[PDB]
């Protein structure tokens, strides 16, 4: 009952699902109780083929059957699922539902200003997706290409993503808050052939310069051949470059409301999602989609009658998986909110839920803290009795915020799903299944299907057996929606996720496991570099070098090494002193913590320099490293 | 029994199919009787999924099965059939028959001069199609590209079409009678990367300049990268442009007689066919693959009653939809021989059609009333020279067939022993819409009879826009749901498609025709409502002719209307006002100078019957031309013009009447 | 009993398979005796549909079923097999075995110097093929393209061929001994978009100029957009051209250990192989089936066996029987980079003993070199693992046949004299291991689907009866028959199909004795 390590768990009563949850539930739940959940989970770990095989044929529609459910290992970074299978993301998110019930709502779009809100049915969505795909197809976009999206969180963003996927190309969504420089970096790394954007945006009543920032970036993006521009404000002063920029409404009017979707392999890339050097996290098609549908269905308890409001942005993985793919795969309506939680006032989130009788709400604690600070009294003004599942994503939720969320939004009648996951996981890793798992406020509870979670000692990399334990959070095998690579940089992928703790997937997070098996996310770890099995701290070495009174500044970075895995390179600003500094680190940290080399002369720049790859300071590091690295 | 609206039907005895039809029929008919037809038709309307699903799985060979028979609505212009399916048109027209019986005749080609006639088996056709496709593939032609064809009605035209379709590309066939300008317009709108043509043609013994017209147009077609030229005359004086033009025989010799066909989706475009309407710019009608092919096979089989033992002679040209569907795709899908006639009905004499039928013992003949009117006028005495006892189905396409011509067709060609199929349809419908099924539906001469499978026809009141319930009715002819072979768009101009076919009568397809429905449910086509002119089976745009006349800088205004013609069905009458003209002695010469303009701009077949020189055209208060007055005068109905005090220039009406009365004859 | 024409057949004793062959055989033979072979052979001629249909389904893995087994005729040069079906050469050679037994050896690579030797399992091979395929895919290589290979006989050559076929493109292997001009003529004729080579080579201890020859030829090969250069020696002084030349290790590191294979049609080109030089084209399904069929039955390969084909991927022998044949059957294949003389003349035998190779395939030219200067080295090594010895490329004199059988085979192995050409794809006439008794100097009976005949050159009429001589020809096409000469089908017709219309012209003269055994006389 008592915990000596997981202090968070001491004195925490399980919180059973409120009875009103099941009264509002449209059908019998997908899982009866925790005993059934454990039986299914154990199979998903010991017999992935027998577990995910049938589910993949149930939840997804295939153009070609797969012959192997699961292939590859973490250690080799060659994970693959449903090999030989072929499918299309937009067919599974649009076509199949439009044929069944074309009038069912698909995108409930709430604009920055409600006067501009509107609803697209699945039939409406198929026509818009088909028309945009037709425009891109006539522009030469085909399987294997990348297309950039720089759009606000509205229908056009969702249509653009699904149209790109309809042709077998990968979309790369760029958050509409990014600067021109951030657009340039991501477009060039992906070598996008086309870009979809709009003239201007609306956020909190203000006008944002969307197209203007694209033009600024495009002067340095030679791969972009054509741009489709939607008239979001229809400002006549917004310039379009002849021969490159074309209007969404003008071009889409030329094409018919049906276009055949293009089959892609299960392991063909569905999208690139750049992370904040930006890395293009790449996701497969079949595996990702299954994870999105599976987690949306079982963790949120989503039925055909339900309505999902994910207060996220397609610019981030949350919007990808739980505003778009998850809900549309299951054929339910999804609420796409373009504005802010405060405009026109601080009751907007709740006005939207009441308007559309949303049954599921998914938001980040950052937004809950704001509404608690400035708009708490607005919540009671709205009927929120349609809700039964309240989700939280992206960051620790304190027990105090959990209770506030539970009381003021849920009226102590909803289930709360504190979902732990990350961009590279594609979908939920640890979360309480709605109506199944009892909650402990601040704990994500059990690992999800196909997620064999473990705790690793950060020094030895060895799994920690038993409960009341703490350590590095790691997964012991790959899972269907796991990211497959970093675009054209698979070595950075291996060095980040598979090599730090060989045989495991490295989440970068620390966590604790209590006597009931519940996981408590404890936050980021301290970025250790693995040199021949000894894990080193770049920050700890910098501190040891600085202790030398002749040293004024010190910067230590890590790079890939073909022999020792990683190598540590230390840069110092003030031959015999170089050896004295290495001896200093040995006697301070340890004999095996000595840098591979000490160079007397933004660590992002130092890493690339060390691997042969105040702006005026950059010159000194390049020439200094190239002259004294030698031995 | 009595009709108050449909006067055509009053006193019209049903004409049962002659007994000799069933003695000549090689097998049990495809449909038992008219009652079975009604039952099947109702299912094609109420349960399209259960009806067309099985038929598509019987008649077409699939590389991938379809998961949904039917999608979309007219109102949204998103029709689709057999979604998820994959197939190839050339596989279903050639490969599968060549494997079954490679020696069976496929293309029975009758050249302009019979000494050049020849027969291609299905095996022969597979090898040539593979070779031409091999050339196009090495030129970079791939799925999604368009390829132009400018060929006479011969074996090379069919081979070109099937080779383009073998690669997954869409062909755009350009009628060999078109001028250079008309070739330019069609090639540029489709952005064709390649063109297939020949050096010269043969028609009626005369030599036609095919390649010469391409060179002229290609100076303004920057997208065309390479041209394949067949040696039809092998005239060494025909220039080939280095680096662009290549010889069919030289290039095809580099590639093998088999090329794997390329799978395409049911809804990938099979071809573009540019059509004239009421706009003045030709619009490229687009057809899907699966739906179009099924319609072609289904109508060829059930309306004409085509069996494997049969032989079909469609007296048409692939430059028009009739040759597409019923000289090529229809018959080849069903695996029967089809007769490809390069010549005219008059050369070497007016018995050619019947010499061909007798030579090859054709069982089915498909022709335009324009030819029947000509053969009745000039060649009736030729029929008795030929044995036509192999025929049992006589078809009529493209224009109204008067009861007199119907009787003439029935007696002098069919010997009152064949079934007649007056087929109503149009380019955008892909295949037959209303037609009497051979051996099943009794005929009323001049009536297309019942709508075909999947065609829910209706009549719409022109005043109220509401559908007319009940029979003995007349109105705008409209279709209430889309059908497999319905055109899917206008190339890169889907808005023009919607505004033309789907938006005029929301929820319906607008055929452009008016029609009447009698007490028996038989439909009587009454002609276009949208002032489209059909001259000798050729669908023309009055606006496109006006534009050609205006290009002549000696012309200031031009207005073109249509009238009835005892020979061509309809005739085009052009009214022209000259800037600073006069010269009554130069009038005869200037009228011919304008006719030559239309020939060199559009083509010889678009030339007006008559050009009328007037001082100015009757216009409205806003200055726009009142073509109604030109129509009424041109049809001798000048006493029906009515109140003209709403024109800005009512005094011009007197001049129009006298000008037409003075220059129409001479 | 006596031969008036086939003087080679007079007084030649049949040589039954030694009993030790069957003691070393891991499983029951695939054919019991000659009488069971003749039943199968007659069906493969009278009924190609019912014979090769089921065999194609047993031996190859299909992504799409085929609808017609056989189409076309020789006279029309439109031969085709398994029409409508789709597959992938690299899936059948790598993927499907890696999923079953990822740790089974695939490429037993013996380098010029043994210190550099290594072994790739099927699991290893799948990851290397995928990374190299992923490189080519990013460079724009797609189905329909050709990619040239200028590599020695080592892992990288087999990985390049399989990685090119993985995308649906056609590899055009160029023997690493060719001059810059010979490289140029082939690259331009095929219009390759990319090339895969190495910096330098090691043969017999000598360093060979590989990249330097490519660069000399590339100055006249505009179609080549990018070159992948492996570091076989890692010599710093080897110039890579900025913007065109990239390093194998550097690019492959950017891509994952799995890439989905691309489906191709049965009759899509698997490769071009040049013999001015003419690009012989082989289909995918036909060629692969013939390769697996001949390897399974003429050599009597079983899953437990280990094939050592001392050939070179620059020629057809390395295509069909160093790579596609053994990999399709999921057995390990031995890839030897160096010469039989370095470090000494016991190199072949030290290799056979090292990896317990069960099959050995070599040309008589190497046998004449070893009989001349390496006969003493054979006794030092243990060759008791062998049971099938192969001869290819040249006529084998009864002298060489008797020396090959005793010194190498210890008079305990079966010798298969395989006669075939680059245009045949696989064996045309050969003695099946453990089935067909031997006559030294003879190739014995035609193989499945090979209807062999003799034609009188003067009269051009097929010669009925036995004890005959004349030009050798086949009466119908077979699955692995070359389908054309790249972009020049007329040269193909004039060479093979038009000399004797209705027949395939081998260009060789042969004799058939009263037992039906064929004797290859040579070129006409
Ligand atoms: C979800 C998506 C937006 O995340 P990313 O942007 O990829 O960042 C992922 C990182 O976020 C943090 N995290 C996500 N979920 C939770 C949670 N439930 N409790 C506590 N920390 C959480 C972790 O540090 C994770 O590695
Ligand atoms: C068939 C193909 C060549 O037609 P298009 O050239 O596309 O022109 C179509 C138009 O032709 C006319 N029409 C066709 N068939 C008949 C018929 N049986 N009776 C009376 N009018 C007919 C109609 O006005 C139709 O809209
Ligand atoms: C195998 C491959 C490398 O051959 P190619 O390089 O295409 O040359 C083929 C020519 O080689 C000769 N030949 C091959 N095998 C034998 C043999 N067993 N007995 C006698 N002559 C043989 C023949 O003249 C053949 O036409
Ligand atoms: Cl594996
Ligand atoms: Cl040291
Ligand atoms: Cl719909
Ligand atoms: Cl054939
Ligand atoms: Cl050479
Ligand atoms: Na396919
Ligand atoms: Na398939």
């Amino acid at each position: 009952q008592t915990h000596n390590v997981v202090h968070e768990a001491n004195g925490v009563k399980l919180r059973e699902t409120p009875k009103e949850f099941f009264e509002r539930q449209p059908n019998k739940g997908h899982i009866h109780d925790v005993n059934q959940y454990k039986q299914m989970y154990e199979q998903s770990i010991k017999d992935p083929q027998g577990f995910f095989g049938p589910l993949a044929k149930e939840l997804l529609s295939w153009d070609h059957d797969f012959h192997t459910v699961k292939s590859g290992t973490l250690k080799n970074g060659d994970a693959a699922w449903f090999l030989g299978g072929e499918l299309n993301a937009s067919y599974n998110c649009v076509d199949r539902h439009a044929f069944a019930n074309p009038d069912k709502p698909a995108l409930i779009c709430e604009a920055d200003d409600e006067k501009d809100s509107h609803i697209l049915t699945y039939g409406d969505l198929l026509r818009e997706v088909s028309k945009v795909a037709g425009v891109l197809q006539s522009w030469g976009i085909k399987k294997g290409d990348t297309v950039a999206v720089y759009l606000p969180m509205n229908a056009q963003a969702i249509i653009a993503m699904l149209a790109i996927a309809r042709l077998g190309a990968a979309h790369s969504v760029i958050f509409a808050g990014f600067s021109a420089g951030s657009i340039k970096d991501r477009v060039n790394d992906a070598s996008c052939k086309a870009l979809i954007t709009c003239d201007e945006g609306k956020r909190g009543g203000r006008t944002t310069n969307i197209k203007k920032l694209c033009d600024e970036a495009l002067v340095d993006c030679p791969t972009v051949e054509k741009v489709l521009v939607y008239k979001r404000t229809n400002n006549p002063e917004i310039h379009l470059t002849e021969g490159r920029d074309y209007y969404w409404d003008v071009e889409t009017a030329k094409f018919p409301g049906y276009l055949p979707p293009v089959s892609v392999n299960s392991e063909d890339p569905l999208f690139l999602l750049y992370t904040s050097t930006p890395k293009g996290v790449v996701h497969s098609t079949a595996g990702y989609l299954l994870g999105a549908a599976l987690s949306t269905k079982y963790i949120f308890d989503i039925h055909p009658e339900d309505i999902l409001f994910t207060a996220g942005d397609v610019g981030w993985i949350t919007g990808h998986t739980y505003a778009l793919y998850g809900p549309l795969l299951l054929g339910v309506p999804t609420i796409i909110f373009e504005g802010t939680p405060a405009y026109p006032d601080y009751g907007r989130f709740w006005q939207i839920v009441e308007k559309h009788k949303a049954t599921h709400f998914y938001v980040a604690p950052t937004a809950l803290r704001l509404l608690r600070k400035a708009g708490e009294q607005e919540i009671a003004k709205y009927d929120l009795s349609s809700l039964r599942t309240l989700g939280s994503v992206g960051e620790p939720i304190s027990p105090d915020i959990w209770e506030w969320y539970n009381e003021f939004v849920g009226k102590n009648q909803c289930h709360i799903s504190d979902t732990y996951w990350q961009t590279e996981s594609g979908s939920h890793l640890i979360a309480p299944l709605a109506g199944v798992v009892p909650n402990k406020p601040g704990s994500a509870s059990y690992p999800f299907f196909g997620i064999d979670a473990a705790l690793i000692d950060p020094v030895t990399g060895v799994e920690i057996e038993g409960n009341d334990a703490e350590g590095v959070l790691a997964i012991k095998d790959h899972w269907p929606s796991m990211a497959r690579t970093v675009y054209k940089n698979h070595t950075k992928y291996m060095d980040t996720y598979m090599n730090p703790y060989p045989g495991y997937y490295f989440t970068g997070d620390g966590a604790a496991r209590d006597h009931d098996g519940y996981y408590w996310i404890r936050g980021r770890v301290d970025d250790v570099v693995n040199v021949s099995g000894h894990r080193l701290s770049t920050a700890e070495i910098e501190a040891a070098l600085i202790e030398d009174k002749k040293v004024s500044e010190a910067a230590v970075v890590g790079i890939h090494d073909d022999i020792t895995g990683q190598a540590v390179i230390a840069y110092v600003a003030l031959e015999g002193l170089r050896k004295e500094l290495v001896l200093q680190v040995r006697k301070t940290i340890g004999p095996f913590a000595a840098p591979k080399s000490v160079i007397i002369v933004m660590r992002r720049i130092l890493r690339k320099v060390s691997s042969n790859e105040n702006p005026q300071s950059v010159e000194g590091i390049i020439s200094a490293f190239g002259a004294q690295f030698g031995k």
